[PDB]
This record gives structure tokens, C-alpha cells and sequence, in this order.
């Protein structure tokens, strides 16, 4: 689709079999989801935002369907204020900015 | 133009007399600029994201040019690590997400 920006670009995603709402976030390097359970191995990591740094759990090679488009990649889980889909997966689904 | 997301979507902006690089950020409701001593009235605000909150100064009806496209709106000035062009200005320059 073409998505305008008068409203937050929120979409439904499917991950670990569960539906969630997430924000398409071109200003995020990485995909960060609010606290949740995901299967398999993870590694501790840190990421920075506007307010400083947080600790996250890094899950690699995770399938997520974003607005009907398949991606498989890194998902960080931690204290983000909202679920965000970052550039690592936005690239996978062929998302660009246009004006 | 079309901007892919392999790298951060940094573009040149102009505000006041200054040229800066700024992120075209669909995850940002509002535009946040690195500390600069702009003229005119402002009001204090707190804005939050990953890591917590920072204190900013809200300036209204500030002209800004983004990739040669004229815009005018609210800018939040404070100790952000990156200049962020948020949806309040992205809509004005006709920016969409496409996939
Ligand atoms: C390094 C990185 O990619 N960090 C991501 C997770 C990130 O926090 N991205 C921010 C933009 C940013 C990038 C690098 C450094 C600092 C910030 C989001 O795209 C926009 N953010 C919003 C977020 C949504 C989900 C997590 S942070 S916000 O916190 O920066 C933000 C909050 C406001 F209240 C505001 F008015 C404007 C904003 F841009």
C-alpha cells in the first residue's frame, strides 16, 4: 500500500502466532517490541533512543508478517513505549519513503 | 524522490540560517532538533521515547526546508542525539511510505 502520515502508520503484525499492532518507524535502525515471550535463543543487547539507553533481548531470524508481507530477521524485546518495526524489516518488505 | 531504508534516511534541512542533516522519521509525531538558540517565544515540553524523556523547547510556526520542499510548523529544540523530522512536517512535504 501507499501510507500517508496524517496518522501514526500503525499496522497489524503476526509474530510467534500472535497478532499485535506496531508502528512503521523509519527513524529506527532495529525492530523493537514491548515485553513478550518469544521462542528460542536470545542474547542481551543495548539500544539507544531519544532518552538514553535500554537493555533488550535480541532474537535473531524471527519470522514476522507485517501488513501481509513476510519478513524474517532480528527482533529486539524490551521497554519500548510502543511496538516499532525498524529499517531491518522495513527493507525486507520493500518499504521506501516517497515525496 | 524515493528513499530506500538500507541506511538511515538522513536528508539536508534548513532552519534559521543553519543547514543540518535530519532523519525522515515516520515513528515521530513531532519534529525534534538538536540544541540551537532560535529567536522568538517558546514553551517547555517533555517528550519521551526509548530511554525515557528529555526536556525540549517548543517553537511554533518555524519555517523549515527539507530537501528543497518548504514547510512551516512546530519544532521541538533540545538535547536529542539526532535531528528528527516528524509527521507534522513530513505530511507538509507530501511524504508517504510505500511497499
Ligand atoms: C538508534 C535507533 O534506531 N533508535 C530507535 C529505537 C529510536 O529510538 N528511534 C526514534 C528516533 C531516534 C533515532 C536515534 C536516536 C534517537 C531517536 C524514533 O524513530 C522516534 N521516537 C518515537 C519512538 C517510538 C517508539 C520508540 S521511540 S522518539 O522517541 O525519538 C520521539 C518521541 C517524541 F515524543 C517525539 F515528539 C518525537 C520523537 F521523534
Amino acid at each position: 500500500p501507499q501510507i500517508t502520515l496524517w496518522k501514526r502508520p500503525l499496522v497489524t503484525i503476526r509474530i510467534g502466532g500472535q497478532l499485535k499492532e506496531a508502528l512503521l518507524d523509519t527513524g529506527a535502525d532495529d525492530t523493537v517490541l514491548e515485553e513478550m515471550n518469544l521462542p528460542g535463543k536470545w542474547k542481551p543487547k543495548m539500544i539507544g533512543g531519544i532518552g538514553g539507553f535500554i537493555k533488550v533481548r535480541q532474537y535473531d531470524q524471527i519470522p514476522i508478517e507485517i501488513c501481509g508481507h513476510k519478513a524474517i530477521g532480528t527482533v529486539l524485546v524490551g521497554p519500548t513505549p510502543v511496538n516499532i518495526i525498524g529499517r531491518n524489516l522495513l527493507t525486507q518488505i520493500g518499504c521506501t519513503l516517497n515525496f
